[PDB]
DNA sequence: TCGCGAATTCGCG
DNA sequence: TCGCGAATTCGCG
């Protein structure tokens, strides 16, 4: 916590400040350690912002809308920086998903099932649509060299460790956590090409196969692992920390800004 | 039609074959057509396959499995080739969903909404799932240079023109086919950076922005632009095309086996 | 068995 | 208004 980061993340966990809201304290602490910058927040990314991104990399792309005033609101928003030359930089965008009802039903007497008799309910693949976001931001930064996506998982669909959970009749039902039907994880890896969960991959990698070269955008995917809910204390210390090292990654083009004046 | 693509096809609308079934016509096409390469059909890749591969790429990737038995399939299936390394090499992979049941509530006189009064239902976004096993199948292959993966929407909610349906009362209900209350056609399309739909783009574009270079992988998304059923044959027809310009790539690879022998 | 997949209705600004 | 988003239950080999 490098002075006023503490005093921060103890506000957001005095509020229980969700992830949207934490993305906004973000925003200010952000410009409260670096007070010449320039910092925003949307809600939105509107259709014809990524084609224009898209066609200003090679004009054969971005030439589709069917909807006009389409949009793709990450429930965790956008922050952005203003470099030197007036154009806005991304430094975050975050999104935050639930699947897995089974700890709350096990925590109580609820049986689930076609049949009201199962203490497990088979996991669905609605997670999936969290694919799209990703493709959407990833191409309008398909010209910046850091991907600052963070998404945050919460359920019991998204386990990382063995848990036993005990029904108001003594029983205690058991969670195991590389069970393919309580776990949908891998439904989420693909995005960030099988490298490591709760990670930040915020620098882009570069990577080949023959006269090649190829730059790979890859999501940070952060899960509670034991079906708990997020902390939004360390929730805002993982976003501070991709940002930060969006700024890094940025500082070539941030010099003029901070440093004459 | 190069000889018996025409009866082919033809076959295939005789008997209104799914896009599984369409798929395997093609694998016994192409082998009718290149009697010396040897070509297979599968229904499903499973997780490790795909790990393996990005392992291989770079060692830093493919390092994660929460269930092991984990696998993805693709409706269509995949099709491929062995090359003269007798490595197989993907030469098809397909899928099909269907969004909106508009244009049968208003084909008959069933209300929605709610309260039971609508004309038209509020679109969903459960096609953005279809993001996921496109990622997936462009992490397998990141080493290829050509990515032969084909969408089939079919629906009143990936309309091209302006339909009208008449219900039961003689009432004409109108569908706007760039409405945002029923097109969920731009959900799609970060799936090939604003390329065009309908349209065979197998062969991977190679941009930039500075002293980088990056391949881009662009799904073939066709859509039936009236939200009539697709026509087995015209489906066969494009899956030959995707195909056969898969094996155009992948010749290099190919000339011993087919030349030599 | 275990594990992948369908796509849906409605709420919210 | 229009348009984006929630994630769910159950079926199938």
């Amino acid at each position: 916590s490098q002075g006023v980061i503490g005093i921060f993340g103890d506000y957001a966990k005095a509020h229980d400040l969700a992830v949207g809201e934490v993305s906004k304290l973000v925003k200010k602490a952000l410009s409260n350690e670096y007070p010449q910058l320039s910092f925003r927040y949307r809600d939105s990314i509107k259709k014809t912002e990524i084609n224009e991104a898209l066609k200003k990399i090679d004009p054969d792309l971005g030439g589709t809308l069917f909807v006009s005033n389409s949009s793709i609101k990450p429930d965790g928003g956008i922050v952005e920086v203003k470099d030197d030359y007036g154009e806005w930089r991304v430094v975050l965008v975050a999104e935050a998903k639930h699947q897995g009802k089974d700890i709350i039903n096990i925590r109580n007497g609820l049986l689930v099932g076609k049949r009201g008799d199962q203490d497990l309910m088979a996991a669905g693949n609605a997670i999936e649509r969290s694919h799209k976001n990703i493709s959407e931001i990833a191409n309008f930064m398909l010209s910046e060299s850091h991907f600052p996506y963070v998404l945050f998982l919460e359920g019991s669909n998204f386990l990382t460790e063995n848990i036993s959970i005990t029904r108001p009749d003594g029983r205690v039902v058991n969670l195991e956590y590389n069970s393919g039907i309580l776990n949908r994880l891998d439904r989420l890896t693909a995005a960030n090409y099988g490298m490591p969960i709760n990670s930040n991959l915020c620098i882009n990698k570069f990577v080949n196969h023959k006269d090649k070269s190829i730059m790979l955008q890859a999501a940070s995917i952060y899960t509670q692992g034991d079906g708990r809910e997020w902390d939004s204390k360390i929730m805002f210390e993982i976003m501070f920390d991709i940002s930060t090292t969006s700024l890094r990654v940025l500082g070539r083009d941030l010099f003029e800004q901070l440093t004459s004046k």
